[PDB]
């Protein structure tokens, strides 16, 4: 098949971007990731895309909780720091403020507008990623404003 083409056209997907969370004990885990979409209205159900080798996988997997957080469209910095290894200190994480969730107590990134809790119901692998199919058991909104686009960062994961 024509390769560039199809680099060229998974990269002229839209995407939003969001901070994924998850923890066991002590051990948390936070990033950055843009292979984001709602997968049914009833239940409400939402699939994220993770590296089948990353941390964030294993946690998600294995503990079955996770806390995504859609970051605002002037937060491209801090959707910058959730690039890298997550280092919390104290009530911090990667430097940023963080809260346990209402439900599981998972991180969660109090900059952020909008929040939610789900429950693993379905884990695809696929290649080098994973389908984590999730329920979503609880949400939050501290405030109302427009998402974070990639597009408009710059960056990109997709090709």
């Amino acid at each position: 098949m024509n390769l560039e083409a199809k680099k060229k056209v998974l990269r002229s997907f839209t995407y939003g971007l969001y901070v994924l969370t998850a923890k066991d004990g002590d051990e948390v885990a936070a990033g950055t990731v843009n292979w984001v979409t709602q997968a049914s209205f009833q239940p409400p159900l939402v699939a994220v895309g993770l590296k089948r080798d990353s941390h964030l996988h294993a946690l998600v997997e294995r503990t079955g909780k996770l806390a995504l957080m859609t970051l605002a469209h002037d937060q491209k910095a801090i959707a910058q720091d959730f690039f890298k290894p997550t280092v919390r200190e104290g009530d911090r994480l990667n430097g940023h403020p963080f809260e346990p969730s209402p439900t599981f107590g998972l991180p969660l990134l109090t900059e952020l507008p909008y929040w939610l809790e789900a429950e693993v119901r379905h884990l695809y692998p696929g290649g080098d990623h994973s389908l984590v199919v999730a329920e979503v058991v609880e949400a939050g909104v501290r405030r109302e404003e427009k998402p974070l686009v990639m597009w408009d960062t710059g960056w990109f994961y997709g090709g």
